[PDB]
């Protein structure tokens, strides 16, 4: 399934337009969950709200298996490809 994941990770780089914030966070959180696994970093501080939003989204997936993370990521990329086009 890693092959399909790596392909989706490449195609998502070609979306024709900027997706919604929640779609972006879904892609980010599942990408990290699928590559690193459970969140293992310190939450950003100060005024880095962009970083805080991403950290929190990944944190919410704690406990999700890499296999499930990859599947959800791939399905989301397919969803975005159709919605915004590649």
């Amino acid at each position: 399934s890693q092959a399909e994941f790596d392909k989706a990770a490449e195609e998502v780089k070609h979306l024709k337009t900027k997706p919604a914030d929640e779609e972006m966070l879904f892609i980010y959180s599942h990408y990290k969950q699928a590559t690193v696994g459970d969140i293992n970093t310190e939450r950003p501080g100060m005024l880095d709200f962009k970083g805080k939003a991403k950290w929190d989204a990944w944190n919410e997936l704690k406990g999700t298996s890499k296999e499930d993370a990859m599947k959800a990521y791939i399905d989301k990329v397919e969803e975005l490809k159709k919605k915004y086009g590649i």
